């Protein structure tokens, strides 16, 4: 059984863990799925086939309304192809950022959500590990809408890669347990707890200027509820909250246990009995943050496209330089069509669109490759420019030295490394920098 003979690739969805997400379509009954594609030759995996398959055949039995539905699994020489559920509502966090209030009644809903999801798969003796707010899709982009969790199992059977651009915040909320080697499904309920925190907070409670400063506050475990928004929060969340971040895991309450907490219990009544008073700082900080993790996540992809695009344009002009007989630089659609899948249609269209209008003739080819890169390029470039807009909350068109600090921290870009970077894009500059400028100073950090 091969996946081609039975999925199309519709349109691409996002890169998640361990690969690429591409929303597809059954050729015969036209059912849409999410397919992750994991590339054997960039991902080591860490058991034995037998395990994985397993494990595979398990999940796709298991059903929770929380929790992802696996539907299928392929693999060929190359790849495996992990078939299920598609989610349209994004990241839970991404729609929490545009509410105007938020109570810790939402904040108990959300969290009771994990908690059912996670107590349902640790019943079967599946472990998350890598559980955080991307991992938290919405069914649809609505306060009401069901959260389901993604990548349960997969940490099990695949290793983590080590580039700055998959793991942009995962320090936050791994268990200590994890950092050292033995941990079992508690540091899912840990996980949770930091995510608690946030939603009630705005500010993770394990905090730092780049990951070691975060892991090394991780590792010692230590946190307080000193910040000034705590006021505003019920000593039952706060209890929670101890009870899930117990840093000794045989003492951590458990996920099943969680649920039945008095906080859980209370704030999760259909009929609010309870005071309700809007989280204001804490939706302002989760604000900042989610903004600031988007904008470090939009730099790292931005720069990682521009090394990508570099490559491909000189493949491209290498490809139809051969193809070129006559030497005379000229391609017709045809052979323009054959040389860009030769590099791995309707883009070539688009591209010839700007070339030349009428299409009384043959293409320079290299202003073809211009257009074809010099355009693919965009949804980087306008991903990097919403993430500033985004994170430039008071529209004030320019980030300060002190948010640089932080954006760049959370990228792993050496402190001493982007400042001579702005030196050399700005001499003048007077500890801020407008869009351009940090578009300029991402170019000069992936040797442009
Ligand atoms: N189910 C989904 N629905 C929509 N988008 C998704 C996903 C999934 C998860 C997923 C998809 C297909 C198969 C899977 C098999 C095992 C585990 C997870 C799988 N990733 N993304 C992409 C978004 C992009 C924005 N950052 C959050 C993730």
């Amino acid at each position: 059984a091969i996946f081609s003979d039975r999925y199309k690739g519709q349109r691409v969805l996002g890169k998640g863990s361990f690969g690429e997400v591409i929303l597809c379509k059954d050729k015969i009954t036209g059912q849409e799925c999410a397919v992750k594609v994991i590339s054997k030759r960039q991902v080591k995996q860490k058991t034995d086939k037998e395990s994985l398959l397993r494990e595979v055949q398990l999940l796709k039995q298991l059903d929770h309304p929380n929790i992802m539905k696996l539907y299928e699994f392929f693999e060929d020489k190359g790849y495996f192809y992990l078939v299920g559920e598609v989610y349209t509502g994004g990241e839970l966090f991404d729609e929490i950022i545009s509410r105007k209030r938020f109570s810790e009644v939402d904040a108990a809903r959300i969290i009771r959500q994990v908690l059912s999801g996670i107590t349902y798969m640790h019943k079967n003796k599946i472990v998350h590990r890598d559980l955080k707010p991307e991992n938290l899709l919405l069914e649809s982009k609505s306060k009401d809408a069901n959260i389901r969790i993604i990548d349960f199992g997969l940490s099990t059977h695949f290793e983590a890669s080590k580039k700055m651009k998959d793991k942009i915040g995962t320090a936050y909320y791994i268990a200590p347990e994890v950092l050292h080697g033995t941990y079992d499904e508690k540091c899912d309920v840990w996980s949770t707890g930091v995510i608690l925190y946030i939603l009630l907070s705005g500010c993770p409670p394990f905090n730092g200027a780049n990951e070691y400063d975060i892991l090394k506050k991780v590792e010692k475990g230590k946190y307080t509820f000193e910040l000034p928004q705590w006021k505003k929060v019920s000593e039952s969340a706060k209890d929670l909250i101890r009870k899930m971040l117990t840093y000794v895991p045989s003492m951590r309450i458990s996920a099943r246990d969680a649920l039945d907490h008095e906080w859980i219990q209370t704030y999760t009544k259909e009929q609010i009995s309870v005071d309700v008073p809007s989280l204001d700082n804490a939706i302002l900080n989760i604000r900042q943050f989610q903004g600031t993790q988007k904008l470090a996540q939009a730099a790292l992809l931005y720069m990682g496209s521009k090394l990508t695009s570099q490559d491909e344009t000189k493949e491209l002009t290498a490809i139809f330089h051969k193809m070129d007989k006559n030497g005379d630089g000229q391609l017709d659609r045809a052979e323009l069509i054959e040389g860009y899948k030769e590099l791995m249609e309707h883009e070539v269209d688009q591209v010839l669109d700007a070339v030349d209008f009428d299409k009384n003739g043959y293409i320079e080819y290299s202003e073809f490759v211009t257009v074809a890169m010099d355009r693919k390029t965009l949804l980087s470039r306008e991903r990097l420019e919403r993430a500033f807009r985004m994170f430039d909350s008071d529209n004030s068109g320019k980030i300060s030295s002190t948010e640089l600090a932080t954006i760049f921290g959370v990228s792993d870009v050496d402190s001493e490394t982007w400042k001579s970077v702005l030196s050399e894009v700005d001499k003048n500059n007077d500890g801020e920098v407008d869009f351009d400028e940090f578009q300029q100073m991402l170019l000069k950090l992936c040797g442009n």
